[PDB]
DNA sequence: TCTCGGGTCCTAGGACCC
DNA sequence: GGGTCCTAGGACCC
């Protein structure tokens, strides 16, 4: 009853495609992200820039303090999508059991695949080669019997490598595995678990499920299962998008509704075009708005509504702006829809 | 350094249905 | 009293 899962993850994705496309970027530190005047964060960085401490999600101000020669790119989304499509077309050559998690990443279930004497190890290696040939980009991969461990596997010899975990290896692997490396356990959760004296999967194995259920709910069952190596989640292939949103962060906090309103007018065309792309009639389940203040509270107002409408989005943004700003500057405005179900 | 924009899934109270 | 819808927010991931 053992499956074979591969997680494939491109290396330094956005930056890899920039450096391929312009090689003077290879050995100098670069990153894709908004400028510090635009109040941006880093989307990603290349290895020369990570060496200085630059990471995804870091404020751009902080990146340039740390790495003052940082060349900042705005990023070219069609180029990244062109590459993404090609790599999924490549995965398709080996199986149809494909679950993408982003542009750069996917799970494959190759249990019932006959491509390299049924070797998951060899299949992954053949996919990383071939991606390298063809795209001149490099990928890493993790091979394992369940999703989470393939994904964790894939970070252990990156860049441009891969790592396998056999069922026989799983237990020693879990013993000292930090809970924080499990997907879905982030900062807030890791620190709650540390406070109870739980750092690794090992520690959690010595724990009562019933208590994990009391302290954390469905998530506590997931921890318990994941600590044991249990992950019965199946590679899907049928996932579909459920919402589309658009939001922008102004270089300067804004203080008057005239300014907010001017911001929405710019937002709405972008949201209408993105939504037309997958729903030409513009029919939806709900639409709504979002503001984020000065001090990072953030509220949303969203309701049932049958078709994208600009003025209603302006109405609500007005109410929301009257009723829950209280004199704080606003750093971002956003719009949003929830897509019909089937 | 001062904190993005695209999403996903989980929770939870009161409404509403039976 | 027990489902399921409706809304808002939070944690998380890429
Ligand atoms: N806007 C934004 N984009 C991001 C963020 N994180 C990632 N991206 C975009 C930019 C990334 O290029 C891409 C894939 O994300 P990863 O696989 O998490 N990291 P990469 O592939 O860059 O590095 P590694 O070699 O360690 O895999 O997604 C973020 O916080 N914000
Ligand atoms: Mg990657
Ligand atoms: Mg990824």
């Amino acid at each position: 009853g053992s499956r074979k899962i591969i997680h494939v993850d491109m290396d330094c994705f956005f930056a890899a495609v920039e450096m391929r496309d312009n090689p003077a970027l290879r050995d100098i530190p670069i990153a894709i992200g908004g400028s510090r005047e635009r109040r941006g964060v880093i989307s990603t960085a290349n290895y020369p820039a990570r060496k200085f401490g630059v990471r995804s999600a870091m404020p751009t101000g902080m990146a340039l303090k740390l790495c003052p020669h940082l060349t900042l790119l705005p990023g070219r989304f069609d180029a990244y999508k062109e590459a993404s499509n090609h790599i999924r077309e490549i995965f398709s050559r080996y199986t149809s059991r494909i679950e993408p998690l982003s542009l750069d990443e996917a799970y494959l279930d190759v249990t019932d695949s006959v491509h390299c004497h049924g070797s998951a190890t060899l299949i992954a290696q053949e996919i990383r080669q071939t991606i390298f040939n063809e795209l001149q980009l490099t990928a890493s991969a993790g091979v394992a019997p369940v999703k989470f461990l393939a994904k964790i596997a894939s970070d252990m010899n990156k860049p441009n490598g891969q790592f396998v975990i056999t069922p026989a290896e799983v237990p020693a692997f879990l013993q000292t595995l930090p809970l924080a490396k499990i997907p879905g356990v982030g900062k807030v959760s890791a620190a709650k678990l540390e406070a109870m004296g739980l750092r690794t999967c090992g520690d959690v194995q010595k724990c009562d499920l019933v208590m994990l259920l009391k302290r954390f709910g469905k998530f506590g069952r997931i921890l318990w299962e994941r600590s044991q190596g249990i992950d019965e989640r199946d590679v899907n292939s049928e996932r579909l998008r459920k919402s589309v949103g658009v939001e922008r962060t102004m270089a300067e906090d804004i203080h008057h509704w005239s300014e907010c309103e001017a911001i929405i007018e710019r937002l709405y065309p972008e949201l209408e075009r993105r939504l037309a792309k997958v729903k030409p009639d513009l029919l939806i389940a709900r639409q709504g708005v979002k503001l984020k203040f000065d001090d990072f509270q953030q509220t949303t107002q969203e309701h049932v509504w049958p078709r994208l409408n600009k003025a209603d989005l302006i109405a609500t943004a007005r109410k929301t702006w009257d009723e829950r700003r209280g004199g704080r500057g606003v750093r971002l405005v956003g719009l949003h829809v929830t897509l019909l179900d089937p």
